RNA sequence: GGGGGCCACAGCAGAAGCGUUCACGUCGCGGCCCCUGUCAGCCAUUGCACUCCGGCUGCGAAUUCUGCU
RNA sequence: GGGGGCCACAGCAGAAGCGUUCACGUCGCGGCCCCUGUCAGCCAUUGCACUCCGGCUGCGAAUUCUGCU
């Protein structure tokens, strides 16, 4: 079940947010363009990322070619996210 | 066999050394003058620390009183200096 | 960093030394507390959101002198 | 933050913002590459000194303009 916004988690909860969003940026930015990328640090959302990517082929590559890539030393588990993300629902 | 210096590790090695000489000078200095406080964080010295005072009778109250004593969480280990401060020699 | 409370202290002006600062100028530099943005340490959390928001603890910078009343 | 290399840049005058800053004013705010203070993540280290000094990885302060010539 592809989505347009894959689910990270299993991130290093020790990187600031404005760092953790530049960095998923840079190794992302690769496979399509990227819409937003949404961090919290709450104690619900730390730890994980959504990557909302412009076209669903860009985040099928994503999530294939980034699984359990090491990230601040931790890898990388990459899901689809379960529902669309609200902008890419309308649109 | 009360020494000018005190020789404390299971320091926690993350605490910088402004801030280590800091809070060392504050919970120790209730005991006595201390002369100085020689904090280095190489390989080989970290998470220890040097306290002279200026009195040996102010070494061994700091001693007894502060052993084990939970700092940054984790237990102080305190012990007499095995020789004299370089300062203490001179003296 | 911010906001209050005690206990000092005759006022105003000035010089220098410090503190903060990339540096310079303004500014600030008596003791003890309390509250609170950030930051740090530890604990807890493997969590599917479109969002301020888990807990505890700690850090909370810097004095001499000279005029006038 | 600093030190270098390679290109790009006409002067005067302003408005807003930003960066650095306890906060203002001065100052600073084009691109790429290399080295590096610091900082951060991971790993290793329980260590008796009077001192630069373990390894790897990452970030690398800040502007679009505006008129006149
Ligand atoms: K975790
Ligand atoms: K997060
Ligand atoms: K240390």
């Amino acid at each position: 079940r592809p989505n347009h916004t894959i689910y990270i988690n299993n991130l290093n909860e020790k990187i600031k947010k404005d760092e953790l969003k530049k960095s998923l940026h840079a190794i992302f930015s690769r496979f399509g363009q990227i819409l937003d990328i949404l961090v919290s640090r709450s104690l619900k959302m730390r730890g994980q990322a959504f990557v909302i990517f412009k076209e669903v082929s860009s985040a099928t590559n994503a999530l294939r070619s980034m699984q359990g890539f090491p990230f601040y030393d931790k890898p990388m588990r990459i899901q689809y996210a379960k529902t669309d993300s609200d902008i890419i629902a309308k649109m």
